[PDB]
């Protein structure tokens, strides 16, 4: 299975999950507070593990890029933390955000002189270290994709403990406040101004569908602010749309490079033929966020984050996602299909990635990068087959017409998995979090062999076959 | 194993879990609203099962009592729903509740003239129907215990949804408002004034400890109001303590009979000897509600609810309840001890009950009744052993000095199990909730033979032995 | 579901599995020798458990009978051990057995004087003791059915240790020897001559198909002589066909009662439509033993021993019995259908019994008794559903034209389960094999209700429904 | 963990499991007939899988050597099939074997002339073909260890079907006949004479303890001749001892090289400290075969075959190997230790290897080579941990004084696992038995990296830690 010469291989990281781990890198944010909160800990909503025991990429990036480069990686999608760049309020510095009568952003203008006013109060030293990190990779002749937002927010933008104690109207409320969007636009233009020379492609945000569904409706996920409200989920979704559209406009002001989004795509499957039509409809509404963006002329590429599926059957009653399939499988065990599931209980289901890319291609006709794909698997029991099977799924989607430009694994190294803490290990490379030492997993050797030759060689082709892993 | 000739055998019920099922029985309350809320259903915090589809005891009590009487039961503990009796506010009817400067209730007066003012605003017809229920049982010549509180509150006392959305300072807030205690005292007086003729013993409230820990801390439990706050948990506990003292004084005003509380008593075990003293301290802390009441002389008997244990060992390196033991076992599986667990994941541990009763006997030296003991077990796979072996544990505690007057199984029939809906079946008697028909389970036959001879006879004695049920 | 007034309820026993356990009741036989053999034990072929530590029914029959009677039973099917009655060889006593040119027995004659030559050689004490046991049940006014052969042979007929060591041509080779048939004929006559006044129906033998299949083909079963040979399996089958023919004629010479056989009938199911025709054929081949007998006019009734099913599917097609179903389920767990499996790994499948009974009714049009039905279930987890759902099955088959005269559960008490020893517990009543005390299981109380009332009453009707037991 | 510059890495193979697969290579043997037998098949004693569908190393050795050499392997232990070399009896070719009074072989002499006589009835073409296979390896400059016996015997030496059907006194009885030892001696001398120039060290035989224990006692393993007898086991063992002595004496006549044996070594553990001593005696009894060889001065080296352990505990009065540990664990699952188990049910237990090597060093003081070590793992879930942890175990044992000259994995490729057929897959390389194509498993990559550097490098050190693999 040969990939095109220019097909990119590598990995993705986020600031909150990778940066911290050694003194010097700690930063405040809504997620930092959420995860140190004693009541969140005691009610078991977050694990009690702390991100400042993480992999310390803010300090060891040079060493981690050495690993990546030696596994034949030529692309990394990285992060920049709004909470770092602007640790104080930006409200006082005004910009032009234009809206239609239904409140869609129609144009934005952060002029150069306003940029210059933001520097006065940004943490310029943080900004410089980001340059160092990104330079260190660009200098090796490689591609860098920059994603502007990967969940945490400045504390002055979102106080999730107070939104939860007091109600969103009595606290700084993040995506629930129309103003956050404007402030984010400032941030997007300020990053695009200083950083364009280091960046090949932009993403405005990562998985916004997770931020609004988990923060405001799926409460046992342990996402901030854990404030259960349909109306809030909808508000937040509406405001992320504007954050994307505004960030897109803001970026194109200071860069001519392509700008997309990175979005969490479950693949939805019906248990049997009779629910095909309903599942098709769940799918239109689950991808809806992206559809909206495409129809507004605001996506140059789409980053596909794919991990697993959901299977739908009737219970009573209604059309429901079924336990024992896809994301609802038994942790560290087997789906009802016989496929292994990850340590996270996510079924290994590469054919969902293939179905997904045919669907997205025909849906939107856009250049796509796989921006996340990987599995929680501490012992590296299944990750070799995951990796090869998902790569063979990308390849096959390409033969049927999908425009896929690279494959970015989640992830190079183990890291802090949000409300689960450190127990979910997603790395090609194990990290002992006490010593910060890195170790290769055999999947890294498989990755090295495939990426360096730009193909799944015969001798490794059998790792796409899932027969022996499935009962 | 012979019991004393006055040892009672019977069962417990609550209003919310049993009364409804058939037209005419429905009634608004904080739980009614909680369990119907669309957002609580999507977030999977509640089952989506509805109490109006329940066993219909409100209509069907006569046949249920017929059943119980032929099981040889001679004592029943039942409830009475504040929200039913007072579905409109009682704030305006002034009463006299005196306090310490510390906020302790030191005396209560609800005089005859006030009782009568309260009648004008009470559902006097609802009251009459409770007389008919208790009376159909009392008239057969049996014992009846009335428990005044079993969790739901009038909507005008507690709006759980507004508390969660707005914060408890901006809505009627249940146990967080001091005023609720005072209204509760009016209610208690109202009940003892009108129903003393039909009640042999009183309990002021059932598992207050679950009310405040599930509601304010253990959010995964799905309890109203789902508002995370240690302070709120502490304040509700504080207030429930007053509710008990106030209600006790109020009952003594119109009645000379015994008054106690019914409490949830998990048994706490150390995984190993090194944890012994910490566990002794966890136990002291967990039972303190009762201890405070006893030291204040406000308990005439204690209602012991026992289902399983919790086992503690070290984590990181914290002391915590360990997955795989007691309440935290696999649903329908086995605990790490080999013992089976219920459909609810509760390890079968009759030795916790024998221990519990020695401990309580020694701590408080009061008459006790097992006011709840049972298992979620749809198929009656385990319930026969569950019953005889906890009955034998009771017998051993009594051989050792425990003053136990009675054993009341939870429950006679399957019923609505709060946030879990109907999937958790506790009945000796299966209920078809569609048809409302009752069918016996073999453990019913076991109960019948034991209660009618007031002994575990030889021929049934091996059912106390868990060897064959343990892996 | 009401049964006809004359439909019999009871149980079955065999001599090897029940008689021994107290000093004085031990007898040599091929099975005795087989299960005591040190190499058989060391090789894990037999359990190590010895049947002289069994329930001691030879001494304790009167108590077992009181239990039986008090459970509402009115019929017992019992055994007589050839190895007890004729402990020394009977070869030299001459009898007239006439055969076909094909070696079918055409007529038999054991004259009176030959019966008296047998008396000199027989253990007449043991005969009389069998009389004390049968009479004790008969004097109660109940029905007794006597089955002449239930597996063990005299050692002078079968030395399974020498067969295996030396080959069947150099040892006394049990059913591999045509002389064994002749000597069985003399036993049958001798028993009909003496015992006809105590017997209501006869069965010549119990599950002969298990004898030849397990002894000579399925070594993993642990059956003597454990000599792998299709040719021996075929020859053993053929000589047991004649054993039954010879025994029927020998019984009829001294009795006018119905003579039948008792056979192990697994129900065969196709996993899918496409194998139906082929499974139909499996079933004809599997029941051929009974078919042959019916077509020679040698069967007055049929005893149905039913426990579970086999499901057939392709595997290198090649139709094989599938693991995860019927007799091939997980011990103590769940079949792939979701049904619970017995301690023995036998899927609970009452529908197989209903199917079987219609099939046999149609094939043979003879009266049938269920001479075994039951499960290994040391804890009585499932036996109550097993019992009620299978009785419901029987009743359904009767509603449909099946001439069923009674239901004999396997069995009243736990007993020695052959190569498995005591670990498979089939009783309605538990036996402590140390003390020999009997204790009732809740399934006994369920049996007592149904049998005394001659009907599955509404209150227990839900025990036929397996929904709550199935995953 | 650095290994000494001359410490060898590679693998082992046996003729029966590897050679056949492509037309031209099939040979008759007791094992060939055993595994083709219809009754062994339908009995489920053997898998029904056939060796002539195996990896076809007889034709494809060259490609497999290429894979080996590129994995950095420098040593191979291989087989020569007696059944190939001498397909017709050698009884008539007289030889001089001198014995003790107690029957021990005292000396051996096969003169040149007799060697020439033997050539004339040997299949010399098969001899030249084995020369081709070994020489293809030797010419690469690598070490080759030739093992004379790896279970199949020529049919004129052993007809196992006939031994079972008739008893060993009436058939060619393999190791039950004294004469087989004499014939093996002729074979030993003949191979030494011809092949010494291709061989660096000799083994007389592989796992004799398995040959006689599985063949004559543990019938469930399905090994020929399936004849249960303690005294046949003791006979075969005695002859196998003489066989080694004679083969050693024969080889030494025609070679100056080291001669040893390859032995199956289970590590034996007490469950608790009280069984320490008994388990110690168990060890010494199980290894007696090797103690005897050494005390007779006929071991220049020991080949250690190590896979796993057996744990011992009380059952009734006596010590048994306990289910759920070591060789007795759940297939595909986990042992009760929390360690993962192979697809054969074998617990991952590297500690056993470390322990064993110190024990063997101390008992015998001999150069050892790990000649087999590996795991059935069709998906490579656990082999990278298996490999690295057992190699670390060796290294620690060498650190403490064990004289170990190399590690040979079982195996390079998937092959035919005896009674289990192909379902047990032990390769670093997967073989598709239909197309004969080879494919690397990720553990082959790990092996390559280790052997070529002759060290366990830092980046792979974590594969030795079994923490993440264990529950």
């Amino acid at each position: 299975a040969k990939f095109p010469k220019n097909f990119m291989f590598g990995y993705s990281w986020s600031g909150f999950q990778f940066e911290m781990g050694l003194p010097g890198s700690e930063v405040e944010s809504d997620w930092w507070v959420w995860v140190h909160d004693k009541e969140n800990i005691a009610s078991g909503l977050v694990s009690g593990d702390l991100p400042e025991n993480g992999p310390a990429y803010w300090h060891l990036y040079k060493q981690d890029h050495d690993i990546a480069e030696k596994l034949g990686m030529d692309c990394i999608r990285g992060g920049i933390e709004w909470a770092r760049i602007f640790p104080k309020p930006t409200f006082d510095v005004k910009v032009d955000v234009e809206k239609d009568e239904e409140g869609n952003i129609i144009s934005v203008d952060v002029p150069e002189s306003t940029i210059k006013e933001l520097e006065k109060i940004a943490n310029m030293e943080a900004l410089e270290h980001y340059r160092k990190i990104y330079s260190d990779w660009k200098e090796r002749g490689k591609t860098f994709i920059l994603n502007l937002y990967h969940w945490p927010l400045p504390l002055w933008i979102h106080d999730p403990i107070a939104v939860r104690k007091l109600g969103p109207d009595r606290a700084p409320a993040g995506w629930l406040d129309e103003k956050t969007v404007v402030e984010f636009v400032k941030f997007a233009a300020f990053v695009a101004y200083h950083l364009d020379d280091l960046v090949d492609m932009w993403s405005t945000m990562n998985e916004p569908n997770v931020v609004y569904n988990q923060g405001y409706i799926n409460l046992r996920s342990g996402f901030p602010p854990g404030y259960l409200s349909f109306e809030a989920a909808e508000k937040a979704k509406f405001n992320l749309i504007q954050a994307h559209i505004g960030a897109y406009d803001a970026i194109k002001e200071y860069s001519e490079k392509s700008v997309g989004v990175i979005y969490a795509f479950a693949w939805h499957d019906p248990l049997a033929e009779e629910y095909k039509d309903e599942v098709e409809e769940i799918r239109k509404k689950d991808y809806e966020f992206v559809t909206i963006l495409h129809s507004k002329g605001k996506l140059d590429w789409i980053g596909v984050n794919y991990y697993s599926r959901l299977v739908y059957g009737a219970k009573d009653g209604h059309l429901v996602p079924l336990p024992g399939y896809g994301f609802m499988s038994e942790r560290g065990g087997f789906a009802k299909s016989g496929r292994p599931a990850s340590d996270f209980g996510w079924e290994m289901y590469p054919e969902g990635l293939e179905n997904l890319l045919k669907y997205l291609n025909n849906a939107y006709e856009l250049p796509m990068i796989i921006t996340e794909n990987g599995m929680a698997d501490a012992a590296d029991r299944y990750r070799p087959h995951y990796l090869v099977s998902h790569l063979k799924a990308v390849y096959n989607a390409m033969k049927e017409g999908a425009d896929v430009r690279g494959y970015l694994h989640w992830s190079l190294t183990d890291n802090y998995e949000w409300a689960q803490g450190f127990r979910m290990r997603f790395g090609l490379v194990y990290v002992d979090f006490e010593t910060k030492k890195r170790y290769l997993r055999p999947s890294a050797l498989v990755f090295r062999e495939i990426a360096t030759q730009k193909e799944i060689p015969e001798e490794l082709a059998h790792l796409a076959d899932l027969k022996f892993v499935t009962r």
